[PDB]
């Protein structure tokens, strides 16, 4: 038996950076843990949500999964940034696209992210309230793109609770409204961060193109996977 400072994650007050990335995938944590992580340990492994706390380049960083869906990556984040008092999340993904002009293997940068979920309706009196990244966090991902020469893609996202859609027209409107990745997660995620005052962003590889049905191969997924979280372990440097 171990104290546990939340319902969720048995780390204790301090075991996190101010700074985490978070992913979906548990083992993807993992991953990124032992390949670019020093003075790493394991802090929490409730639920298999493995969570991790090392160095990037000798400044304090922190990675985590948070499972699939707004309310999964809302009860850990609300977390994190309550009880643990981190300051920056970004969240490291892979996404779908609709976008013509956006093709697999893209390195999406999220500023802002539409949803089907009620979540953001209800904290602001059923009207509607745009799940935004942090400025700061959003430049820092363009910015260390920029400097290791991998082109990017940024605008809006679109968060649904259903990733088996059978909704006619949503892939035409979001086409249509140039929004550029399709995911499950950060929708739920930029509003928690406003509530504490800290900062939050978003930044997702393409995997597949819903439209025109190209997919990526798994060497193609490990390739992205290394350009983008190259991308947002340099901008922690700068958060």
């Amino acid at each position: 038996h171990h104290h546990m400072a939340t319902p969720h994650n048995s780390a204790k007050v301090g075991d996190f950076a101010e700074t985490v990335l978070m992913c979906g995938d548990p083992l993807r944590a993992k991953l990124i843990a032992d390949n670019y992580l020093e003075n790493a340990k394991q802090v929490n492994s409730v639920r298999g949500m493995l969570g991790f706390t090392g160095t990037y380049k000798g400044k304090p960083l922190s990675v985590m999964g948070h499972g699939m869906g707004i309310p999964s990556i809302s009860i850990y984040a609300e977390e994190l940034y309550n009880v643990y008092k981190v300051k920056t999340i970004i969240r490291v993904g892979t996404c779908g696209t609709v976008d013509p002009n956006v093709h697999v293997r893209d390195v999406c940068i999220v500023t802002a992210s539409g949803t089907d979920s009620n979540v953001n309706r209800m904290r602001l009196l059923g009207h509607d309230f745009p799940a935004t990244a942090n400025f700061e966090v959003v430049s820092a991902l363009v910015e260390s793109a920029k400097a290791l020469n991998i082109p990017t893609q940024v605008g809006k996202a679109y968060s649904t609770d259903i990733f088996y859609s059978k909704e006619q027209g949503l892939n035409e409107a979001l086409a249509q409204y140039h929004f550029i990745a399709v995911e499950m997660e950060s929708a739920g995620l930029f509003p928690i961060a406003d509530y504490y005052g800290a900062r939050a962003g978003c930044i997702c590889t393409v995997s597949d193109h819903i439209i025109t049905h190209e997919s990526a191969t798994p060497e193609e997924r490990q390739t992205s996977f290394q350009n983008m979280i190259k991308i947002a372990l340099e901008a922690t440097l700068k958060l």
